[PDB]
This record gives C-alpha cells, structure tokens and sequence, in this order.
C-alpha cells in the first residue's frame, strides 16, 4: 500500500474503501518507516492498496495518524450476509 | 525516494532541496510506476530520499508532473569549488 495526493487520486480513478486512524500513545511511531507500517497494515485490513494522509496531527503524547483508504477498482459483492 | 504528505513534510521537519518537473508529451509516462522512478531519479539527482507532487497538471499532451524535493539535513557545504 502506498499513498498518493488528490492529483493522482482523481487523476486514476481510486475508490475509498474506509478511513483508518492510527492512535499511538508516546513513542509507539519512532519513524516514518513505524508510520507507514501501520498505515499498510490497517489500509490492507480494508482492503485497499492506497492511502492518503488528512490529518496527521500531535495529540499531546498520543500520536493521531488519520488516513483514507483507497482501492484499485476490482472489488464488488462480498456474498456472505449470514448462513 | 519516497512521496510523504505536506503534514509529514512539516511534522519531520524536512529541508527544501528543490523543485523537479516532469514535462512529458505522452508515452513517457502512463502509470504512477512510471511517474515515480522519474521523481525519485530527478529527486535523488538533486540529492532528496523525500519528494511531494504539488501540482500533477495535464495540459492537452503535455503532462506536467511538478513535485519538490525534500531531505534531511545530510547536506554539507564542498570545498570544491573549481580549484
């Protein structure tokens, strides 16, 4: 997963699949390389292969990374509902 | 090189190596792969591991991919000058 600016993302065409936010209290992100770890891991959990950062703000010593996740247009129904 | 976010740019504090445009009249560029070993190339020329698309403009054929260069402050000044 990576991300990009509303230029690429209304240029290619990217859908949104949900919106991630990764709260870390303290030193839990040391490095962007911690940031973008759990950005993947959390835009992968929806499912998307995309992300782009609103707000990455300083929550006092809790860390709040809010991004939106996007996917390549290839998903429809997911059948499952219930057995 | 990588692309981060303005918010990241500013949170990390990173330091303006330059700008880099990528003016290409089709067929250069197609996909984002392509678009970004370009910056990463143009940035890493410049001396930048961080860059950020400011402008991804698309003038008829002529596709303007504008997007500066940032680093860290790794940089010293040279004592070669000429001589």
């Amino acid at each position: 997963a990576e991300q990009v600016s509303k230029q690429e993302i209304s240029h290619f065409k990217l859908v949104k699949v949900g919106t991630i936010n990764v709260s870390q209290s303290g030193g839990q992100i040391s490095s962007p390389s911690d940031l973008r770890e759990k950005l993947s891991e959390l835009a992968d959990a929806k499912g998307g292969k995309y992300y782009h950062i609103i707000a990455a703000r300083e929550h006092g010593p809790n860390f709040e990374a809010v991004a939106e996740v996007y996917n390549d247009a290839t998903k429809l129904e997911h059948h499952h509902h219930h057995h």
